């Protein structure tokens, strides 16, 4: 008996009317004295309904261009469904009913069946568009991933960016393609049996192109701040509905299978029903199988068990893994020792910090909560993602950091892709891509100069505002065809096939997973009614024979996959083997 707060009749923005009658325009403003809509260059005064709600119906159809006029000031629509001329321009009226979907036989994907592949549309292909990305779907299907995780698509200012400066949350970023190009990408993924997830940013708006305060300052609060401006006030129902209505658009109207909520610790809300719970209620009301994931660092199971989200991006595994391979200790890496015994513990517990003191300077507190309630799929693990590559001064990938060998990189892949936790790969990871993933942006004027200055001061560091920084992050597909890139790719294909086919690796219960170590050798054991598997990873500098690893059980005898393709059960430095 939860009832959605959304009715298409009363939807804010521009919505096509039935019977070819045109478009209904609606907005909420708490402060404007005169309110008009300017459509195809002609102004029309809107009707005041009370509660700051204004409405007008006109016989203009999909394709019409408009903005609102508040006290005589032309102002973009925050509810724009498309912004062909960017975030300071006129919106286009969009009709979600026109696209010819062919994915009636697709029914979503369960979290336990996800292997995520994180795509940044602008760099994933030379063209940097949805249409070019769609052409790589057969490659991704054959690779063996099952869910694409797309970085944010809400329109932001400039001609490239990661997506976290999105300002018009309902408008797909025009350089990537039109709305129908996005729909075509999702339809094609579904036809190949791939899920598609979207990164959405409900903790802040980007610095340029967010006109919500022009309509009502009370969308935001001065009680707390974001990176870019005033905090999003989830005590204000119109602010709540701005993001729940957005989540429903992406899932229902663009057929996304799930959302990854960026930076959930910073969605501050003291309401009786937290906004994260209401988001889950609103998306479930759609009557589908859509998922919600939280990017959350607090090691807080309540995100799943109270807010009814599906899982959590949990970085302790990533960090413990990177420290193991590099020894680095700057910033949050100081929270981890790394090593076989440390990795065995972190995996055992799902995350490391369950309430113990986090001693990282500038951040000291008792971090986290007991992970007992969470099951393996609820933890999303990775060894690379946009942040853990791009937030490094030179944006280098794990195999490109000093002191990491390709053998260690390949071992890490075997550990990630045989665990029952839900794994994510970053684009190009699978072939040990040669290109970095650097932070890039393209803001105008003083804001752009400020970004360049901020990056220099924070940490030669590539200028985020330079075209070269964007181009240097483009994937080079041809390189995957040769050398160590091809060798790494063969291993990723083999691991993803094993994950799919092996009846014991199908395990998704932490009850069936144990871990331990002997010196620098990590072991991870799965036992179910289908049999036993053990992953052994030699994190030492020497060679270790499997026969000589001290284990509290009898090691399985059959060699299922060796990361360097060896015939015998021996582990060179950094190498791993799966036995059964
Ligand atoms: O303060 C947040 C919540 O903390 C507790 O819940 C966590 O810790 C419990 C054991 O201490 C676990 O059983 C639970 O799964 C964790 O989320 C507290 O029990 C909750 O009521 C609080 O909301
Ligand atoms: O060599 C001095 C450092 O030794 C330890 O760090 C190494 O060993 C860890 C496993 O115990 C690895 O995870 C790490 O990558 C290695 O650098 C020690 O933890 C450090 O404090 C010492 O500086
Ligand atoms: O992964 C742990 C880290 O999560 C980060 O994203 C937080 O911003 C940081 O303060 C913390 O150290
Ligand atoms: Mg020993």
């Amino acid at each position: 008996s939860f009832q959605t707060q959304h009715d298409p009749r009363t939807r804010l923005g521009a919505t096509p009317l039935p019977g070819g009658a045109g478009t209904r325009f609606r907005l909420w403003t708490s402060t404007a004295r005169t309110v008009a809509v300017r459509v195809n260059g002609t102004e029309h005064v809107m009707t005041s309904l009370g509660g700051g709600i204004y409405e007008l119906e006109l016989p203009v159809g999909p394709g019409a261009r408009y903005l609102f006029v508040l006290d005589g000031v032309p102002t973009p629509d925050p509810y724009a469904r498309f912004l062909p001329d960017g975030v300071h321009g006129e919106a286009e009226v969009v009709d979600f009913g026109t696209f010819d979907w062919t994915d009636a036989d697709w029914h979503g994907i369960k979290l336990a069946d996800c292997v995520f592949y994180e795509v940044h549309v602008g760099t994933f292909t030379p063209e940097g568009t949805y249409r070019a990305a769609a052409e790589k779907l057969p490659y991704l299907k054959e690779l063996g991933v099952t869910a694409i995780q797309v970085m944010p698509l809400a329109a932001f200012d400039g001609q490239r960016g990661w997506g976290y400066d999105g300002a018009a949350f309902y408008a797909p970023y025009a350089p990537y393609g039109r709305p129908e190009d996005l729909m075509a990408l999702v339809d094609a993924a579904h036809r190949l049996g791939l899920g598609v997830f979207l990164d959405v940013v409900y903790n802040h708006f980007g610095p340029s192109g967010n006109y919500l305060s022009s309509y009502a300052p009370s969308y935001f609060t001065d009680r707390f701040s974001s990176a870019w401006g005033m905090g999003l006030d989830y005590a204000e129902p119109h602010m709540r509905r701005y993001v729940t209505g957005n989540a429903r658009m992406w899932l229902r109207d663009y057929h996304f299978d799930g959302l990854r909520l960026d930076a959930t610790p910073y969605m501050t809300d003291d309401s009786e029903t937290h906004i994260l719970t209401e988001l889950a209620q609103e998306i479930h009301e759609l009557g589908g199988t859509h998922l919600l994931l939280a990017e959350d660092h607090r090691n807080l199971p309540d995100l799943v068990t109270v807010n009814h989200l599906d899982g959590i991006w949990t970085d302790d595994f990533h960090h413990e893994t990177r420290v193991t391979l590099t020894g680095e200790q700057e910033g949050y890496y100081a929270g981890y020792r790394g090593g076989a015994e440390a990795l065995a513990y972190t995996i055992r517990r799902g995350w490391r910090y369950e309430g113990q003191f986090w001693a990282v300077k500038g951040e000291e507190h008792e971090r986290g909560h007991p992970s007992d309630a969470l099951e393996a799929p609820n933890f999303v693990y990775c060894i690379q993602n946009h942040d853990q590559i791009g937030n490094r001064p030179l944006g280098e990938r794990l195999h490109q950091s000093d002191g990491v060998t390709l053998h260690e990189y390949r071992g890490a892949a075997a550990l990630l892709l045989t665990l029952p936790m839900t794994p994510l790969l970053f684009q190009g990871q699978e072939w040990a891509a040669s290109t970095p993933f650097q932070f890039f942006s393209d803001h105008a004027g003083e804001l752009g100069q400020a970004v360049s200055e901020g990056r220099k001061k924070e940490f030669d560091v590539p200028d985020p505002q330079a075209e070269q920084t964007f181009l240097n992050s483009k994937l080079n597909w041809a390189e995957r065809e040769g050398g160590e890139h091809a060798r790494t790719l063969r291993l990723y294909r083999d691991l993803l096939r094993l994950r799919r086919e092996d009846p014991v690796l199908h395990n998704r219960q932490r009850e069936n997973l144990t871990t331990g170590h002997d010196g620098d050798v990590l072991w991870v054991r799965t036992v179910t009614g289908a049999g036993e598997r053990v992953l052994l990873w030699n994190l030492g500098q020497d060679t270790r024979a499997v026969a000589e690893v001290k284990l509290p059980f009898t090691v399985p005898r059959r060699l299922l996959l060796h990361t360097e393709g060896r015939e015998d059960l021996t582990l060179g430095a950094g190498e791993a083997v799966l036995v059964g």
